[PDB]
């Protein structure tokens, strides 16, 4: 029953998920001047050449593009990470207006949307086991600003009408997530959590400094999705973002000077 409405939104989540008030919650504001350059941080290794997308699902909170993660086909390594993390899905969070929608903020700036590429640590064998571990997941976060279209996003945009409502899915094969990346892989990193219930504190966050540009028409199509199921009153899927949470006893590290 959690969601993003007045009656079930982020302010309510702690009542069923007490970890909502925990010590390593996400997202956070990235204060660029306080983040420390860490020269020991390695370049990120994004290896998506063998990615196998399978399906796109409206889950009532966002839409997930799901991948075959039964083998090491699309993996994230390097950066702050030890070992190999397999891509399981990506999704976005976005706003009702271009001035909001991102979960992380940068010097309090909100972007129009934020892409999360979710990966799990292969030493734990599957995703369900990984979320129970402090180093179980690595989520690569990428900001979206509104400007020029992102050509690699269009195949995603164009299928959304077929998954308008909660529980709908569609075949979504041969999608290359490399088309969603910016040019630079400079990043900030910090230990955090899932940003939706169950809010588990299992994520190494890697947030790219360079946003990608998407067109107004592209993001408008995100906003035509529904939180509700088919044959239910229409509630537009917008503002599905959690606001910044207290940093507490954490340091944000930068890969770049
Ligand atoms: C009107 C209404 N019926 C049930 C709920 C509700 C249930 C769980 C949550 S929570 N704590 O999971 O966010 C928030 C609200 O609201
Ligand atoms: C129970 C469950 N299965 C998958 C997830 C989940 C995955 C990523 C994120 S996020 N927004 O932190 O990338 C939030 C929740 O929740
Ligand atoms: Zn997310």
């Amino acid at each position: 029953h959690w969601g993003y409405g007045k009656h079930n939104g982020p302010e309510h989540w702690h009542k069923d998920f007490p970890i909502a008030k925990g010590e390593r919650q996400s997202p956070v504001d990235i204060d660029t001047h306080t983040a420390k350059y860490d020269p020991s941080l390695k370049p990120l290794s994004v290896s998506y050449d063998q990615a196998t997308s399978l399906r796109i699902l409206n889950n009532g909170h966002a839409f997930n593009v799901e991948f075959d993660d039964s083998q090491d086909k699309a993996v994230l390594k390097g950066g702050p990470l030890d070992g190999t993390y397999r891509l399981i899905q990506f999704h976005f969070h976005w706003g009702s207006l271009d001035g909001q929608g991102s979960e992380h903020t940068v010097d309090k700036k909100k972007y129009a949307a934020e892409l999360h590429l979710v990966h799990w640590n292969t030493k734990y064998g599957d995703f369900g086991k990984a979320v129970q571990q402090p180093d179980g997941l690595a989520v690569l976060g990428i900001f979206l600003k509104v400007g020029s279209a992102k050509p690699g996003l269009q195949k995603v945009v164009d299928v959304l009408d077929s998954i308008k409502t909660k529980g709908k899915s569609a075949d979504f094969t041969n999608f290359d997530p490399r088309g969603l990346l910016p040019e630079s892989l400079d990043y900030w990193t910090y230990p955090g959590s899932l940003t939706t219930p169950p809010l588990l504190e299992c994520v190494t966050w890697i947030v790219l400094k360079e946003p990608i540009s998407v067109s107004s028409e592209q993001v408008l199509k995100f906003r035509k999705l529904n939180f509700n199921g088919e044959g239910e009153p229409e509630e537009l899927m917008v503002d599905n973002w959690r606001p910044a949470q207290p940093l507490k006893n954490r340091q944000i590290k930068a890969s770049f000077k």
